[PDB]
């Protein structure tokens, strides 16, 4: 809903405001950002579990994750509807392109900050790692483009790097 | 409102609390800070409530009317908690908001020199509080006074009304 959305906007972005102050490098503020998503899609993949009505074979190769993604869990969470494209030839890379993010609404980044290319979003990498974790897939996850830095959509990069055993 | 909604908001929130308590001997800078966090975004927020809610400028005439329209509405709209009213004062300028449930508050734990401190890890719900009801002309200073993370049997928050104030 537009205003549990917006609720969730401005919390985020009292983290990232937070972050600002308490950090002078903003990689290192992107750094923490991502480590701190990765705690929560660890314990976020149960919730989409359970209300998407995937099974783990959804989950049993690392091509199947990128419609999983980009077609349920940004609609999901984020209210996002988002692509996939930019597959690698061996399909152990992918890219996530949207148009739209309602954490992004209101927020003007300070040049300096933009110039040294702070990714506000970059929670949602963690996410992904996290979860991806807990179906047993090792990823690596950044982001490339966003329209805060001026361009013209949004895009995050997700890697496979290996798959677990339990 | 939906549990994955709240769940993420849950642990987004946490992730904000989790980074102050770096600065661990200044627990009453963090509770002050959560507040004014609280406060900016009621203000920003109060305009969409008053839509989601259906209620009119005259819903908010008097401080009395504020405390079934937040505990009754707003902490189901918001949080997903149904809030009670209780010790009211004898001129209606001051009541409790008291409930035993709280989402932010799953999985936490506060360490023991923390919860000594008296952290209040749900400060900016207060600073909410105090952010919209400004915006209907009540000036109003809101702080908890129980949390079950310290120990408490439930948590409680109060709301008291300083002035009405002037377009
Ligand atoms: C099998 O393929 C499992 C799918 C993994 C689900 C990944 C969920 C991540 C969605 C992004 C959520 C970002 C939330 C940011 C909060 C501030
Ligand atoms: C007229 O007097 C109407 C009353 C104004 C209602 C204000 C809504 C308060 C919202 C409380 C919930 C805080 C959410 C905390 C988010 C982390």
């Amino acid at each position: 809903e537009k205003i549990n959305s917006e609720l969730l906007a401005m919390t985020y972005g009292s983290l990232v405001t937070q972050m600002l102050k308490d950090y002078e490098d903003v990689a290192a503020i992107n750094t923490q950002l991502e480590k701190m998503g990765y705690k929560m899609g660890m314990r976020l993949i149960d919730e989409f579990m359970s209300k998407s009505g995937l099974s783990s074979g959804a989950c049993r190769e690392f091509k199947d994750t990128a419609e999983s993604i980009a077609k349920v869990a940004f609609k999901m969470f984020l209210g996002i509807n988002a692509n996939v494209t930019n597959w690698s030839k061996d399909q152990t890379e992918y890219s996530i392109v949207f148009d739209e993010n309602p954490l992004n609404d209101f927020v003007e980044l300070p040049e300096p900050i933009k110039q040294k290319r702070l990714y506000y979003s970059n929670i949602i990498c963690g996410v992904i790692r996290g979860a991806l974790e807990m179906v047993l897939m090792r990823v690596e996850c950044e982001y490339k483009k966003c329209p805060l830095l001026g361009d013209d959509q949004s895009e995050i990069r997700v890697r496979l790097k290996e798959y677990l055993r339990e």
